[PDB]
């Protein structure tokens, strides 16, 4: 003797309502013999309805500061029932983008952590960390950890062991991410964890000697920063590599004009902090390298030697420094991360 009943996932009148998931509406006691969306300006929003004909879904993102209306039809055995409804969704201040690193489909070293750096400072940090789903296979516990007001890191408490799969899913578009800025999209990235590469630079031996898999394969006499700019001990990520690169002490904040500045051209160049320490090509300290430290804090090699660690080291590879007069790198210095402890790191900087 039954009426089919409708139930949709917003209410009639609804404001505010996310884009972040799809609207859906689901019949009991019949089945859905029509539903409509429509925007504002009548343009159909349409989606997908399941072959039992029970549960109707949007199938394409919806969009910020619309008015939707909403149309559906149950038939029953036991007689009809239509439903209107009208919602509008979420009317962000603001529009923020998040970008990934490390890049999609890469192979990185063991010392590479998840990176996520939004376009704006984000109010609601926790709001950002719920919305970012990291998978790990093998899984291996991890934690969020604030470098800045942009950009969020997740890392294990080790570094990772070489074969891991990670993906990261940025689930962000539609979500409130604090004081009305929302998620521009949604981005994905996935990579794997390659060998394990650590280079070591012992300032007591004046050697950077680079490990594989625990064996030693290289030895680079080095020159690293002399007495009064010394290079910071501590563990540093591989970034990026140049064939060759100007360094210009202004992207640093130091005056080239200045003192301690230069701008100078250098060959086979790979990046261990943001502060600026390079593994580079250094013709002109052949003879002091492997004797005395005389850099700005550069980590100077021969020619082959920058060649070889250009083409033998990679993103997320690892350069612990030790031994030096300097001090620690910053574990906030965008490839100092893993000198955070990892109870400070584990228990985050969220609020
Ligand atoms: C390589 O020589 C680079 C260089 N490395 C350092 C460093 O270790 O930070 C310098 S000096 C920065 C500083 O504040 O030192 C203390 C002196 C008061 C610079 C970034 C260049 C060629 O990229």
């Amino acid at each position: 003797l039954l009426v089919p009943k409708l139930t949709a996932s917003v209410t009639d009148g609804a404001v505010g309502v996310t884009v972040d998931a799809p609207v859906s509406v689901t019949a009991a006691d019949g089945v859905l013999a029509a539903v409509t969306m429509v925007n504002d300006n009548g343009r159909p929003v349409a989606g997908r309805l399941s072959p039992d004909g029970l549960r109707w879904s949007t199938t394409e993102q919806l969009g910020y500061n619309r008015r939707y209306t909403l149309n559906a039809t149950a038939l029953g055995l036991g007689g009809a029932a239509t439903r209107q409804l009208t919602f509008q969704t979420s009317s962000p201040a603001h529009l923020t983008m998040p970008y990934v690193m490390p890049g999609d489909g890469e192979v990185v070293g063991v010392g590479e952590p998840v990176a996520i750096r939004f376009d704006e400072n984000i109010a609601d940090r926790g709001a950002a960390e719920k919305a970012i789903k990291i998978t790990t296979n093998p899984p291996v516990e991890g934690a969020f950890y604030w470098l800045n007001n942009r950009e969020v890191r997740w890392r294990p408490e080790h570094f990772w062991k070489p074969g891991t799969a990670v993906d990261v899913a940025v689930n962000t578009y539609g979500v409130d991410l604090g004081e009305g800025m929302f998620g521009e999209d949604n981005v994905q990235t996935h990579f794997t964890i390659g060998d394990e590469v650590i280079a070591t630079a012992d300032d007591n031996t004046k050697i950077l000697t680079v490990r594989v898999n625990g064996e030693v394969v290289k030895s680079m006499p080095t020159s690293m920063g002399k007495d009064s700019t010394p290079t910071a001990n501590g563990i540093y990520i591989v970034g990026s590599r140049y064939k060759h690169i100007i360094m210009d002490s202004s992207t640093y904040g130091v005056p080239v004009n200045s003192p301690n500045g230069y701008r100078t051209d250098v060959d086979w160049a790979t990046q261990i902090s943001y502060s600026g320490v390079f593994v580079h090509s250094a013709p002109w300290s052949v003879g002091a390298q492997g004797h005395t430290n005389t850099s700005h804090g550069c980590l100077n090699v021969s020619p082959s030697n920058a060649q070889w660690f250009y083409d033998h080291v990679k993103r997320g590879d690892i350069v612990e420094v030790v031994n030096t007069v300097g001090g620690t790198l910053p574990g906030i210095d965008g490839l100092g991360d893993w000198n955070i402890p990892w109870d400070q790191w584990r228990a985050g900087n969220a609020k």
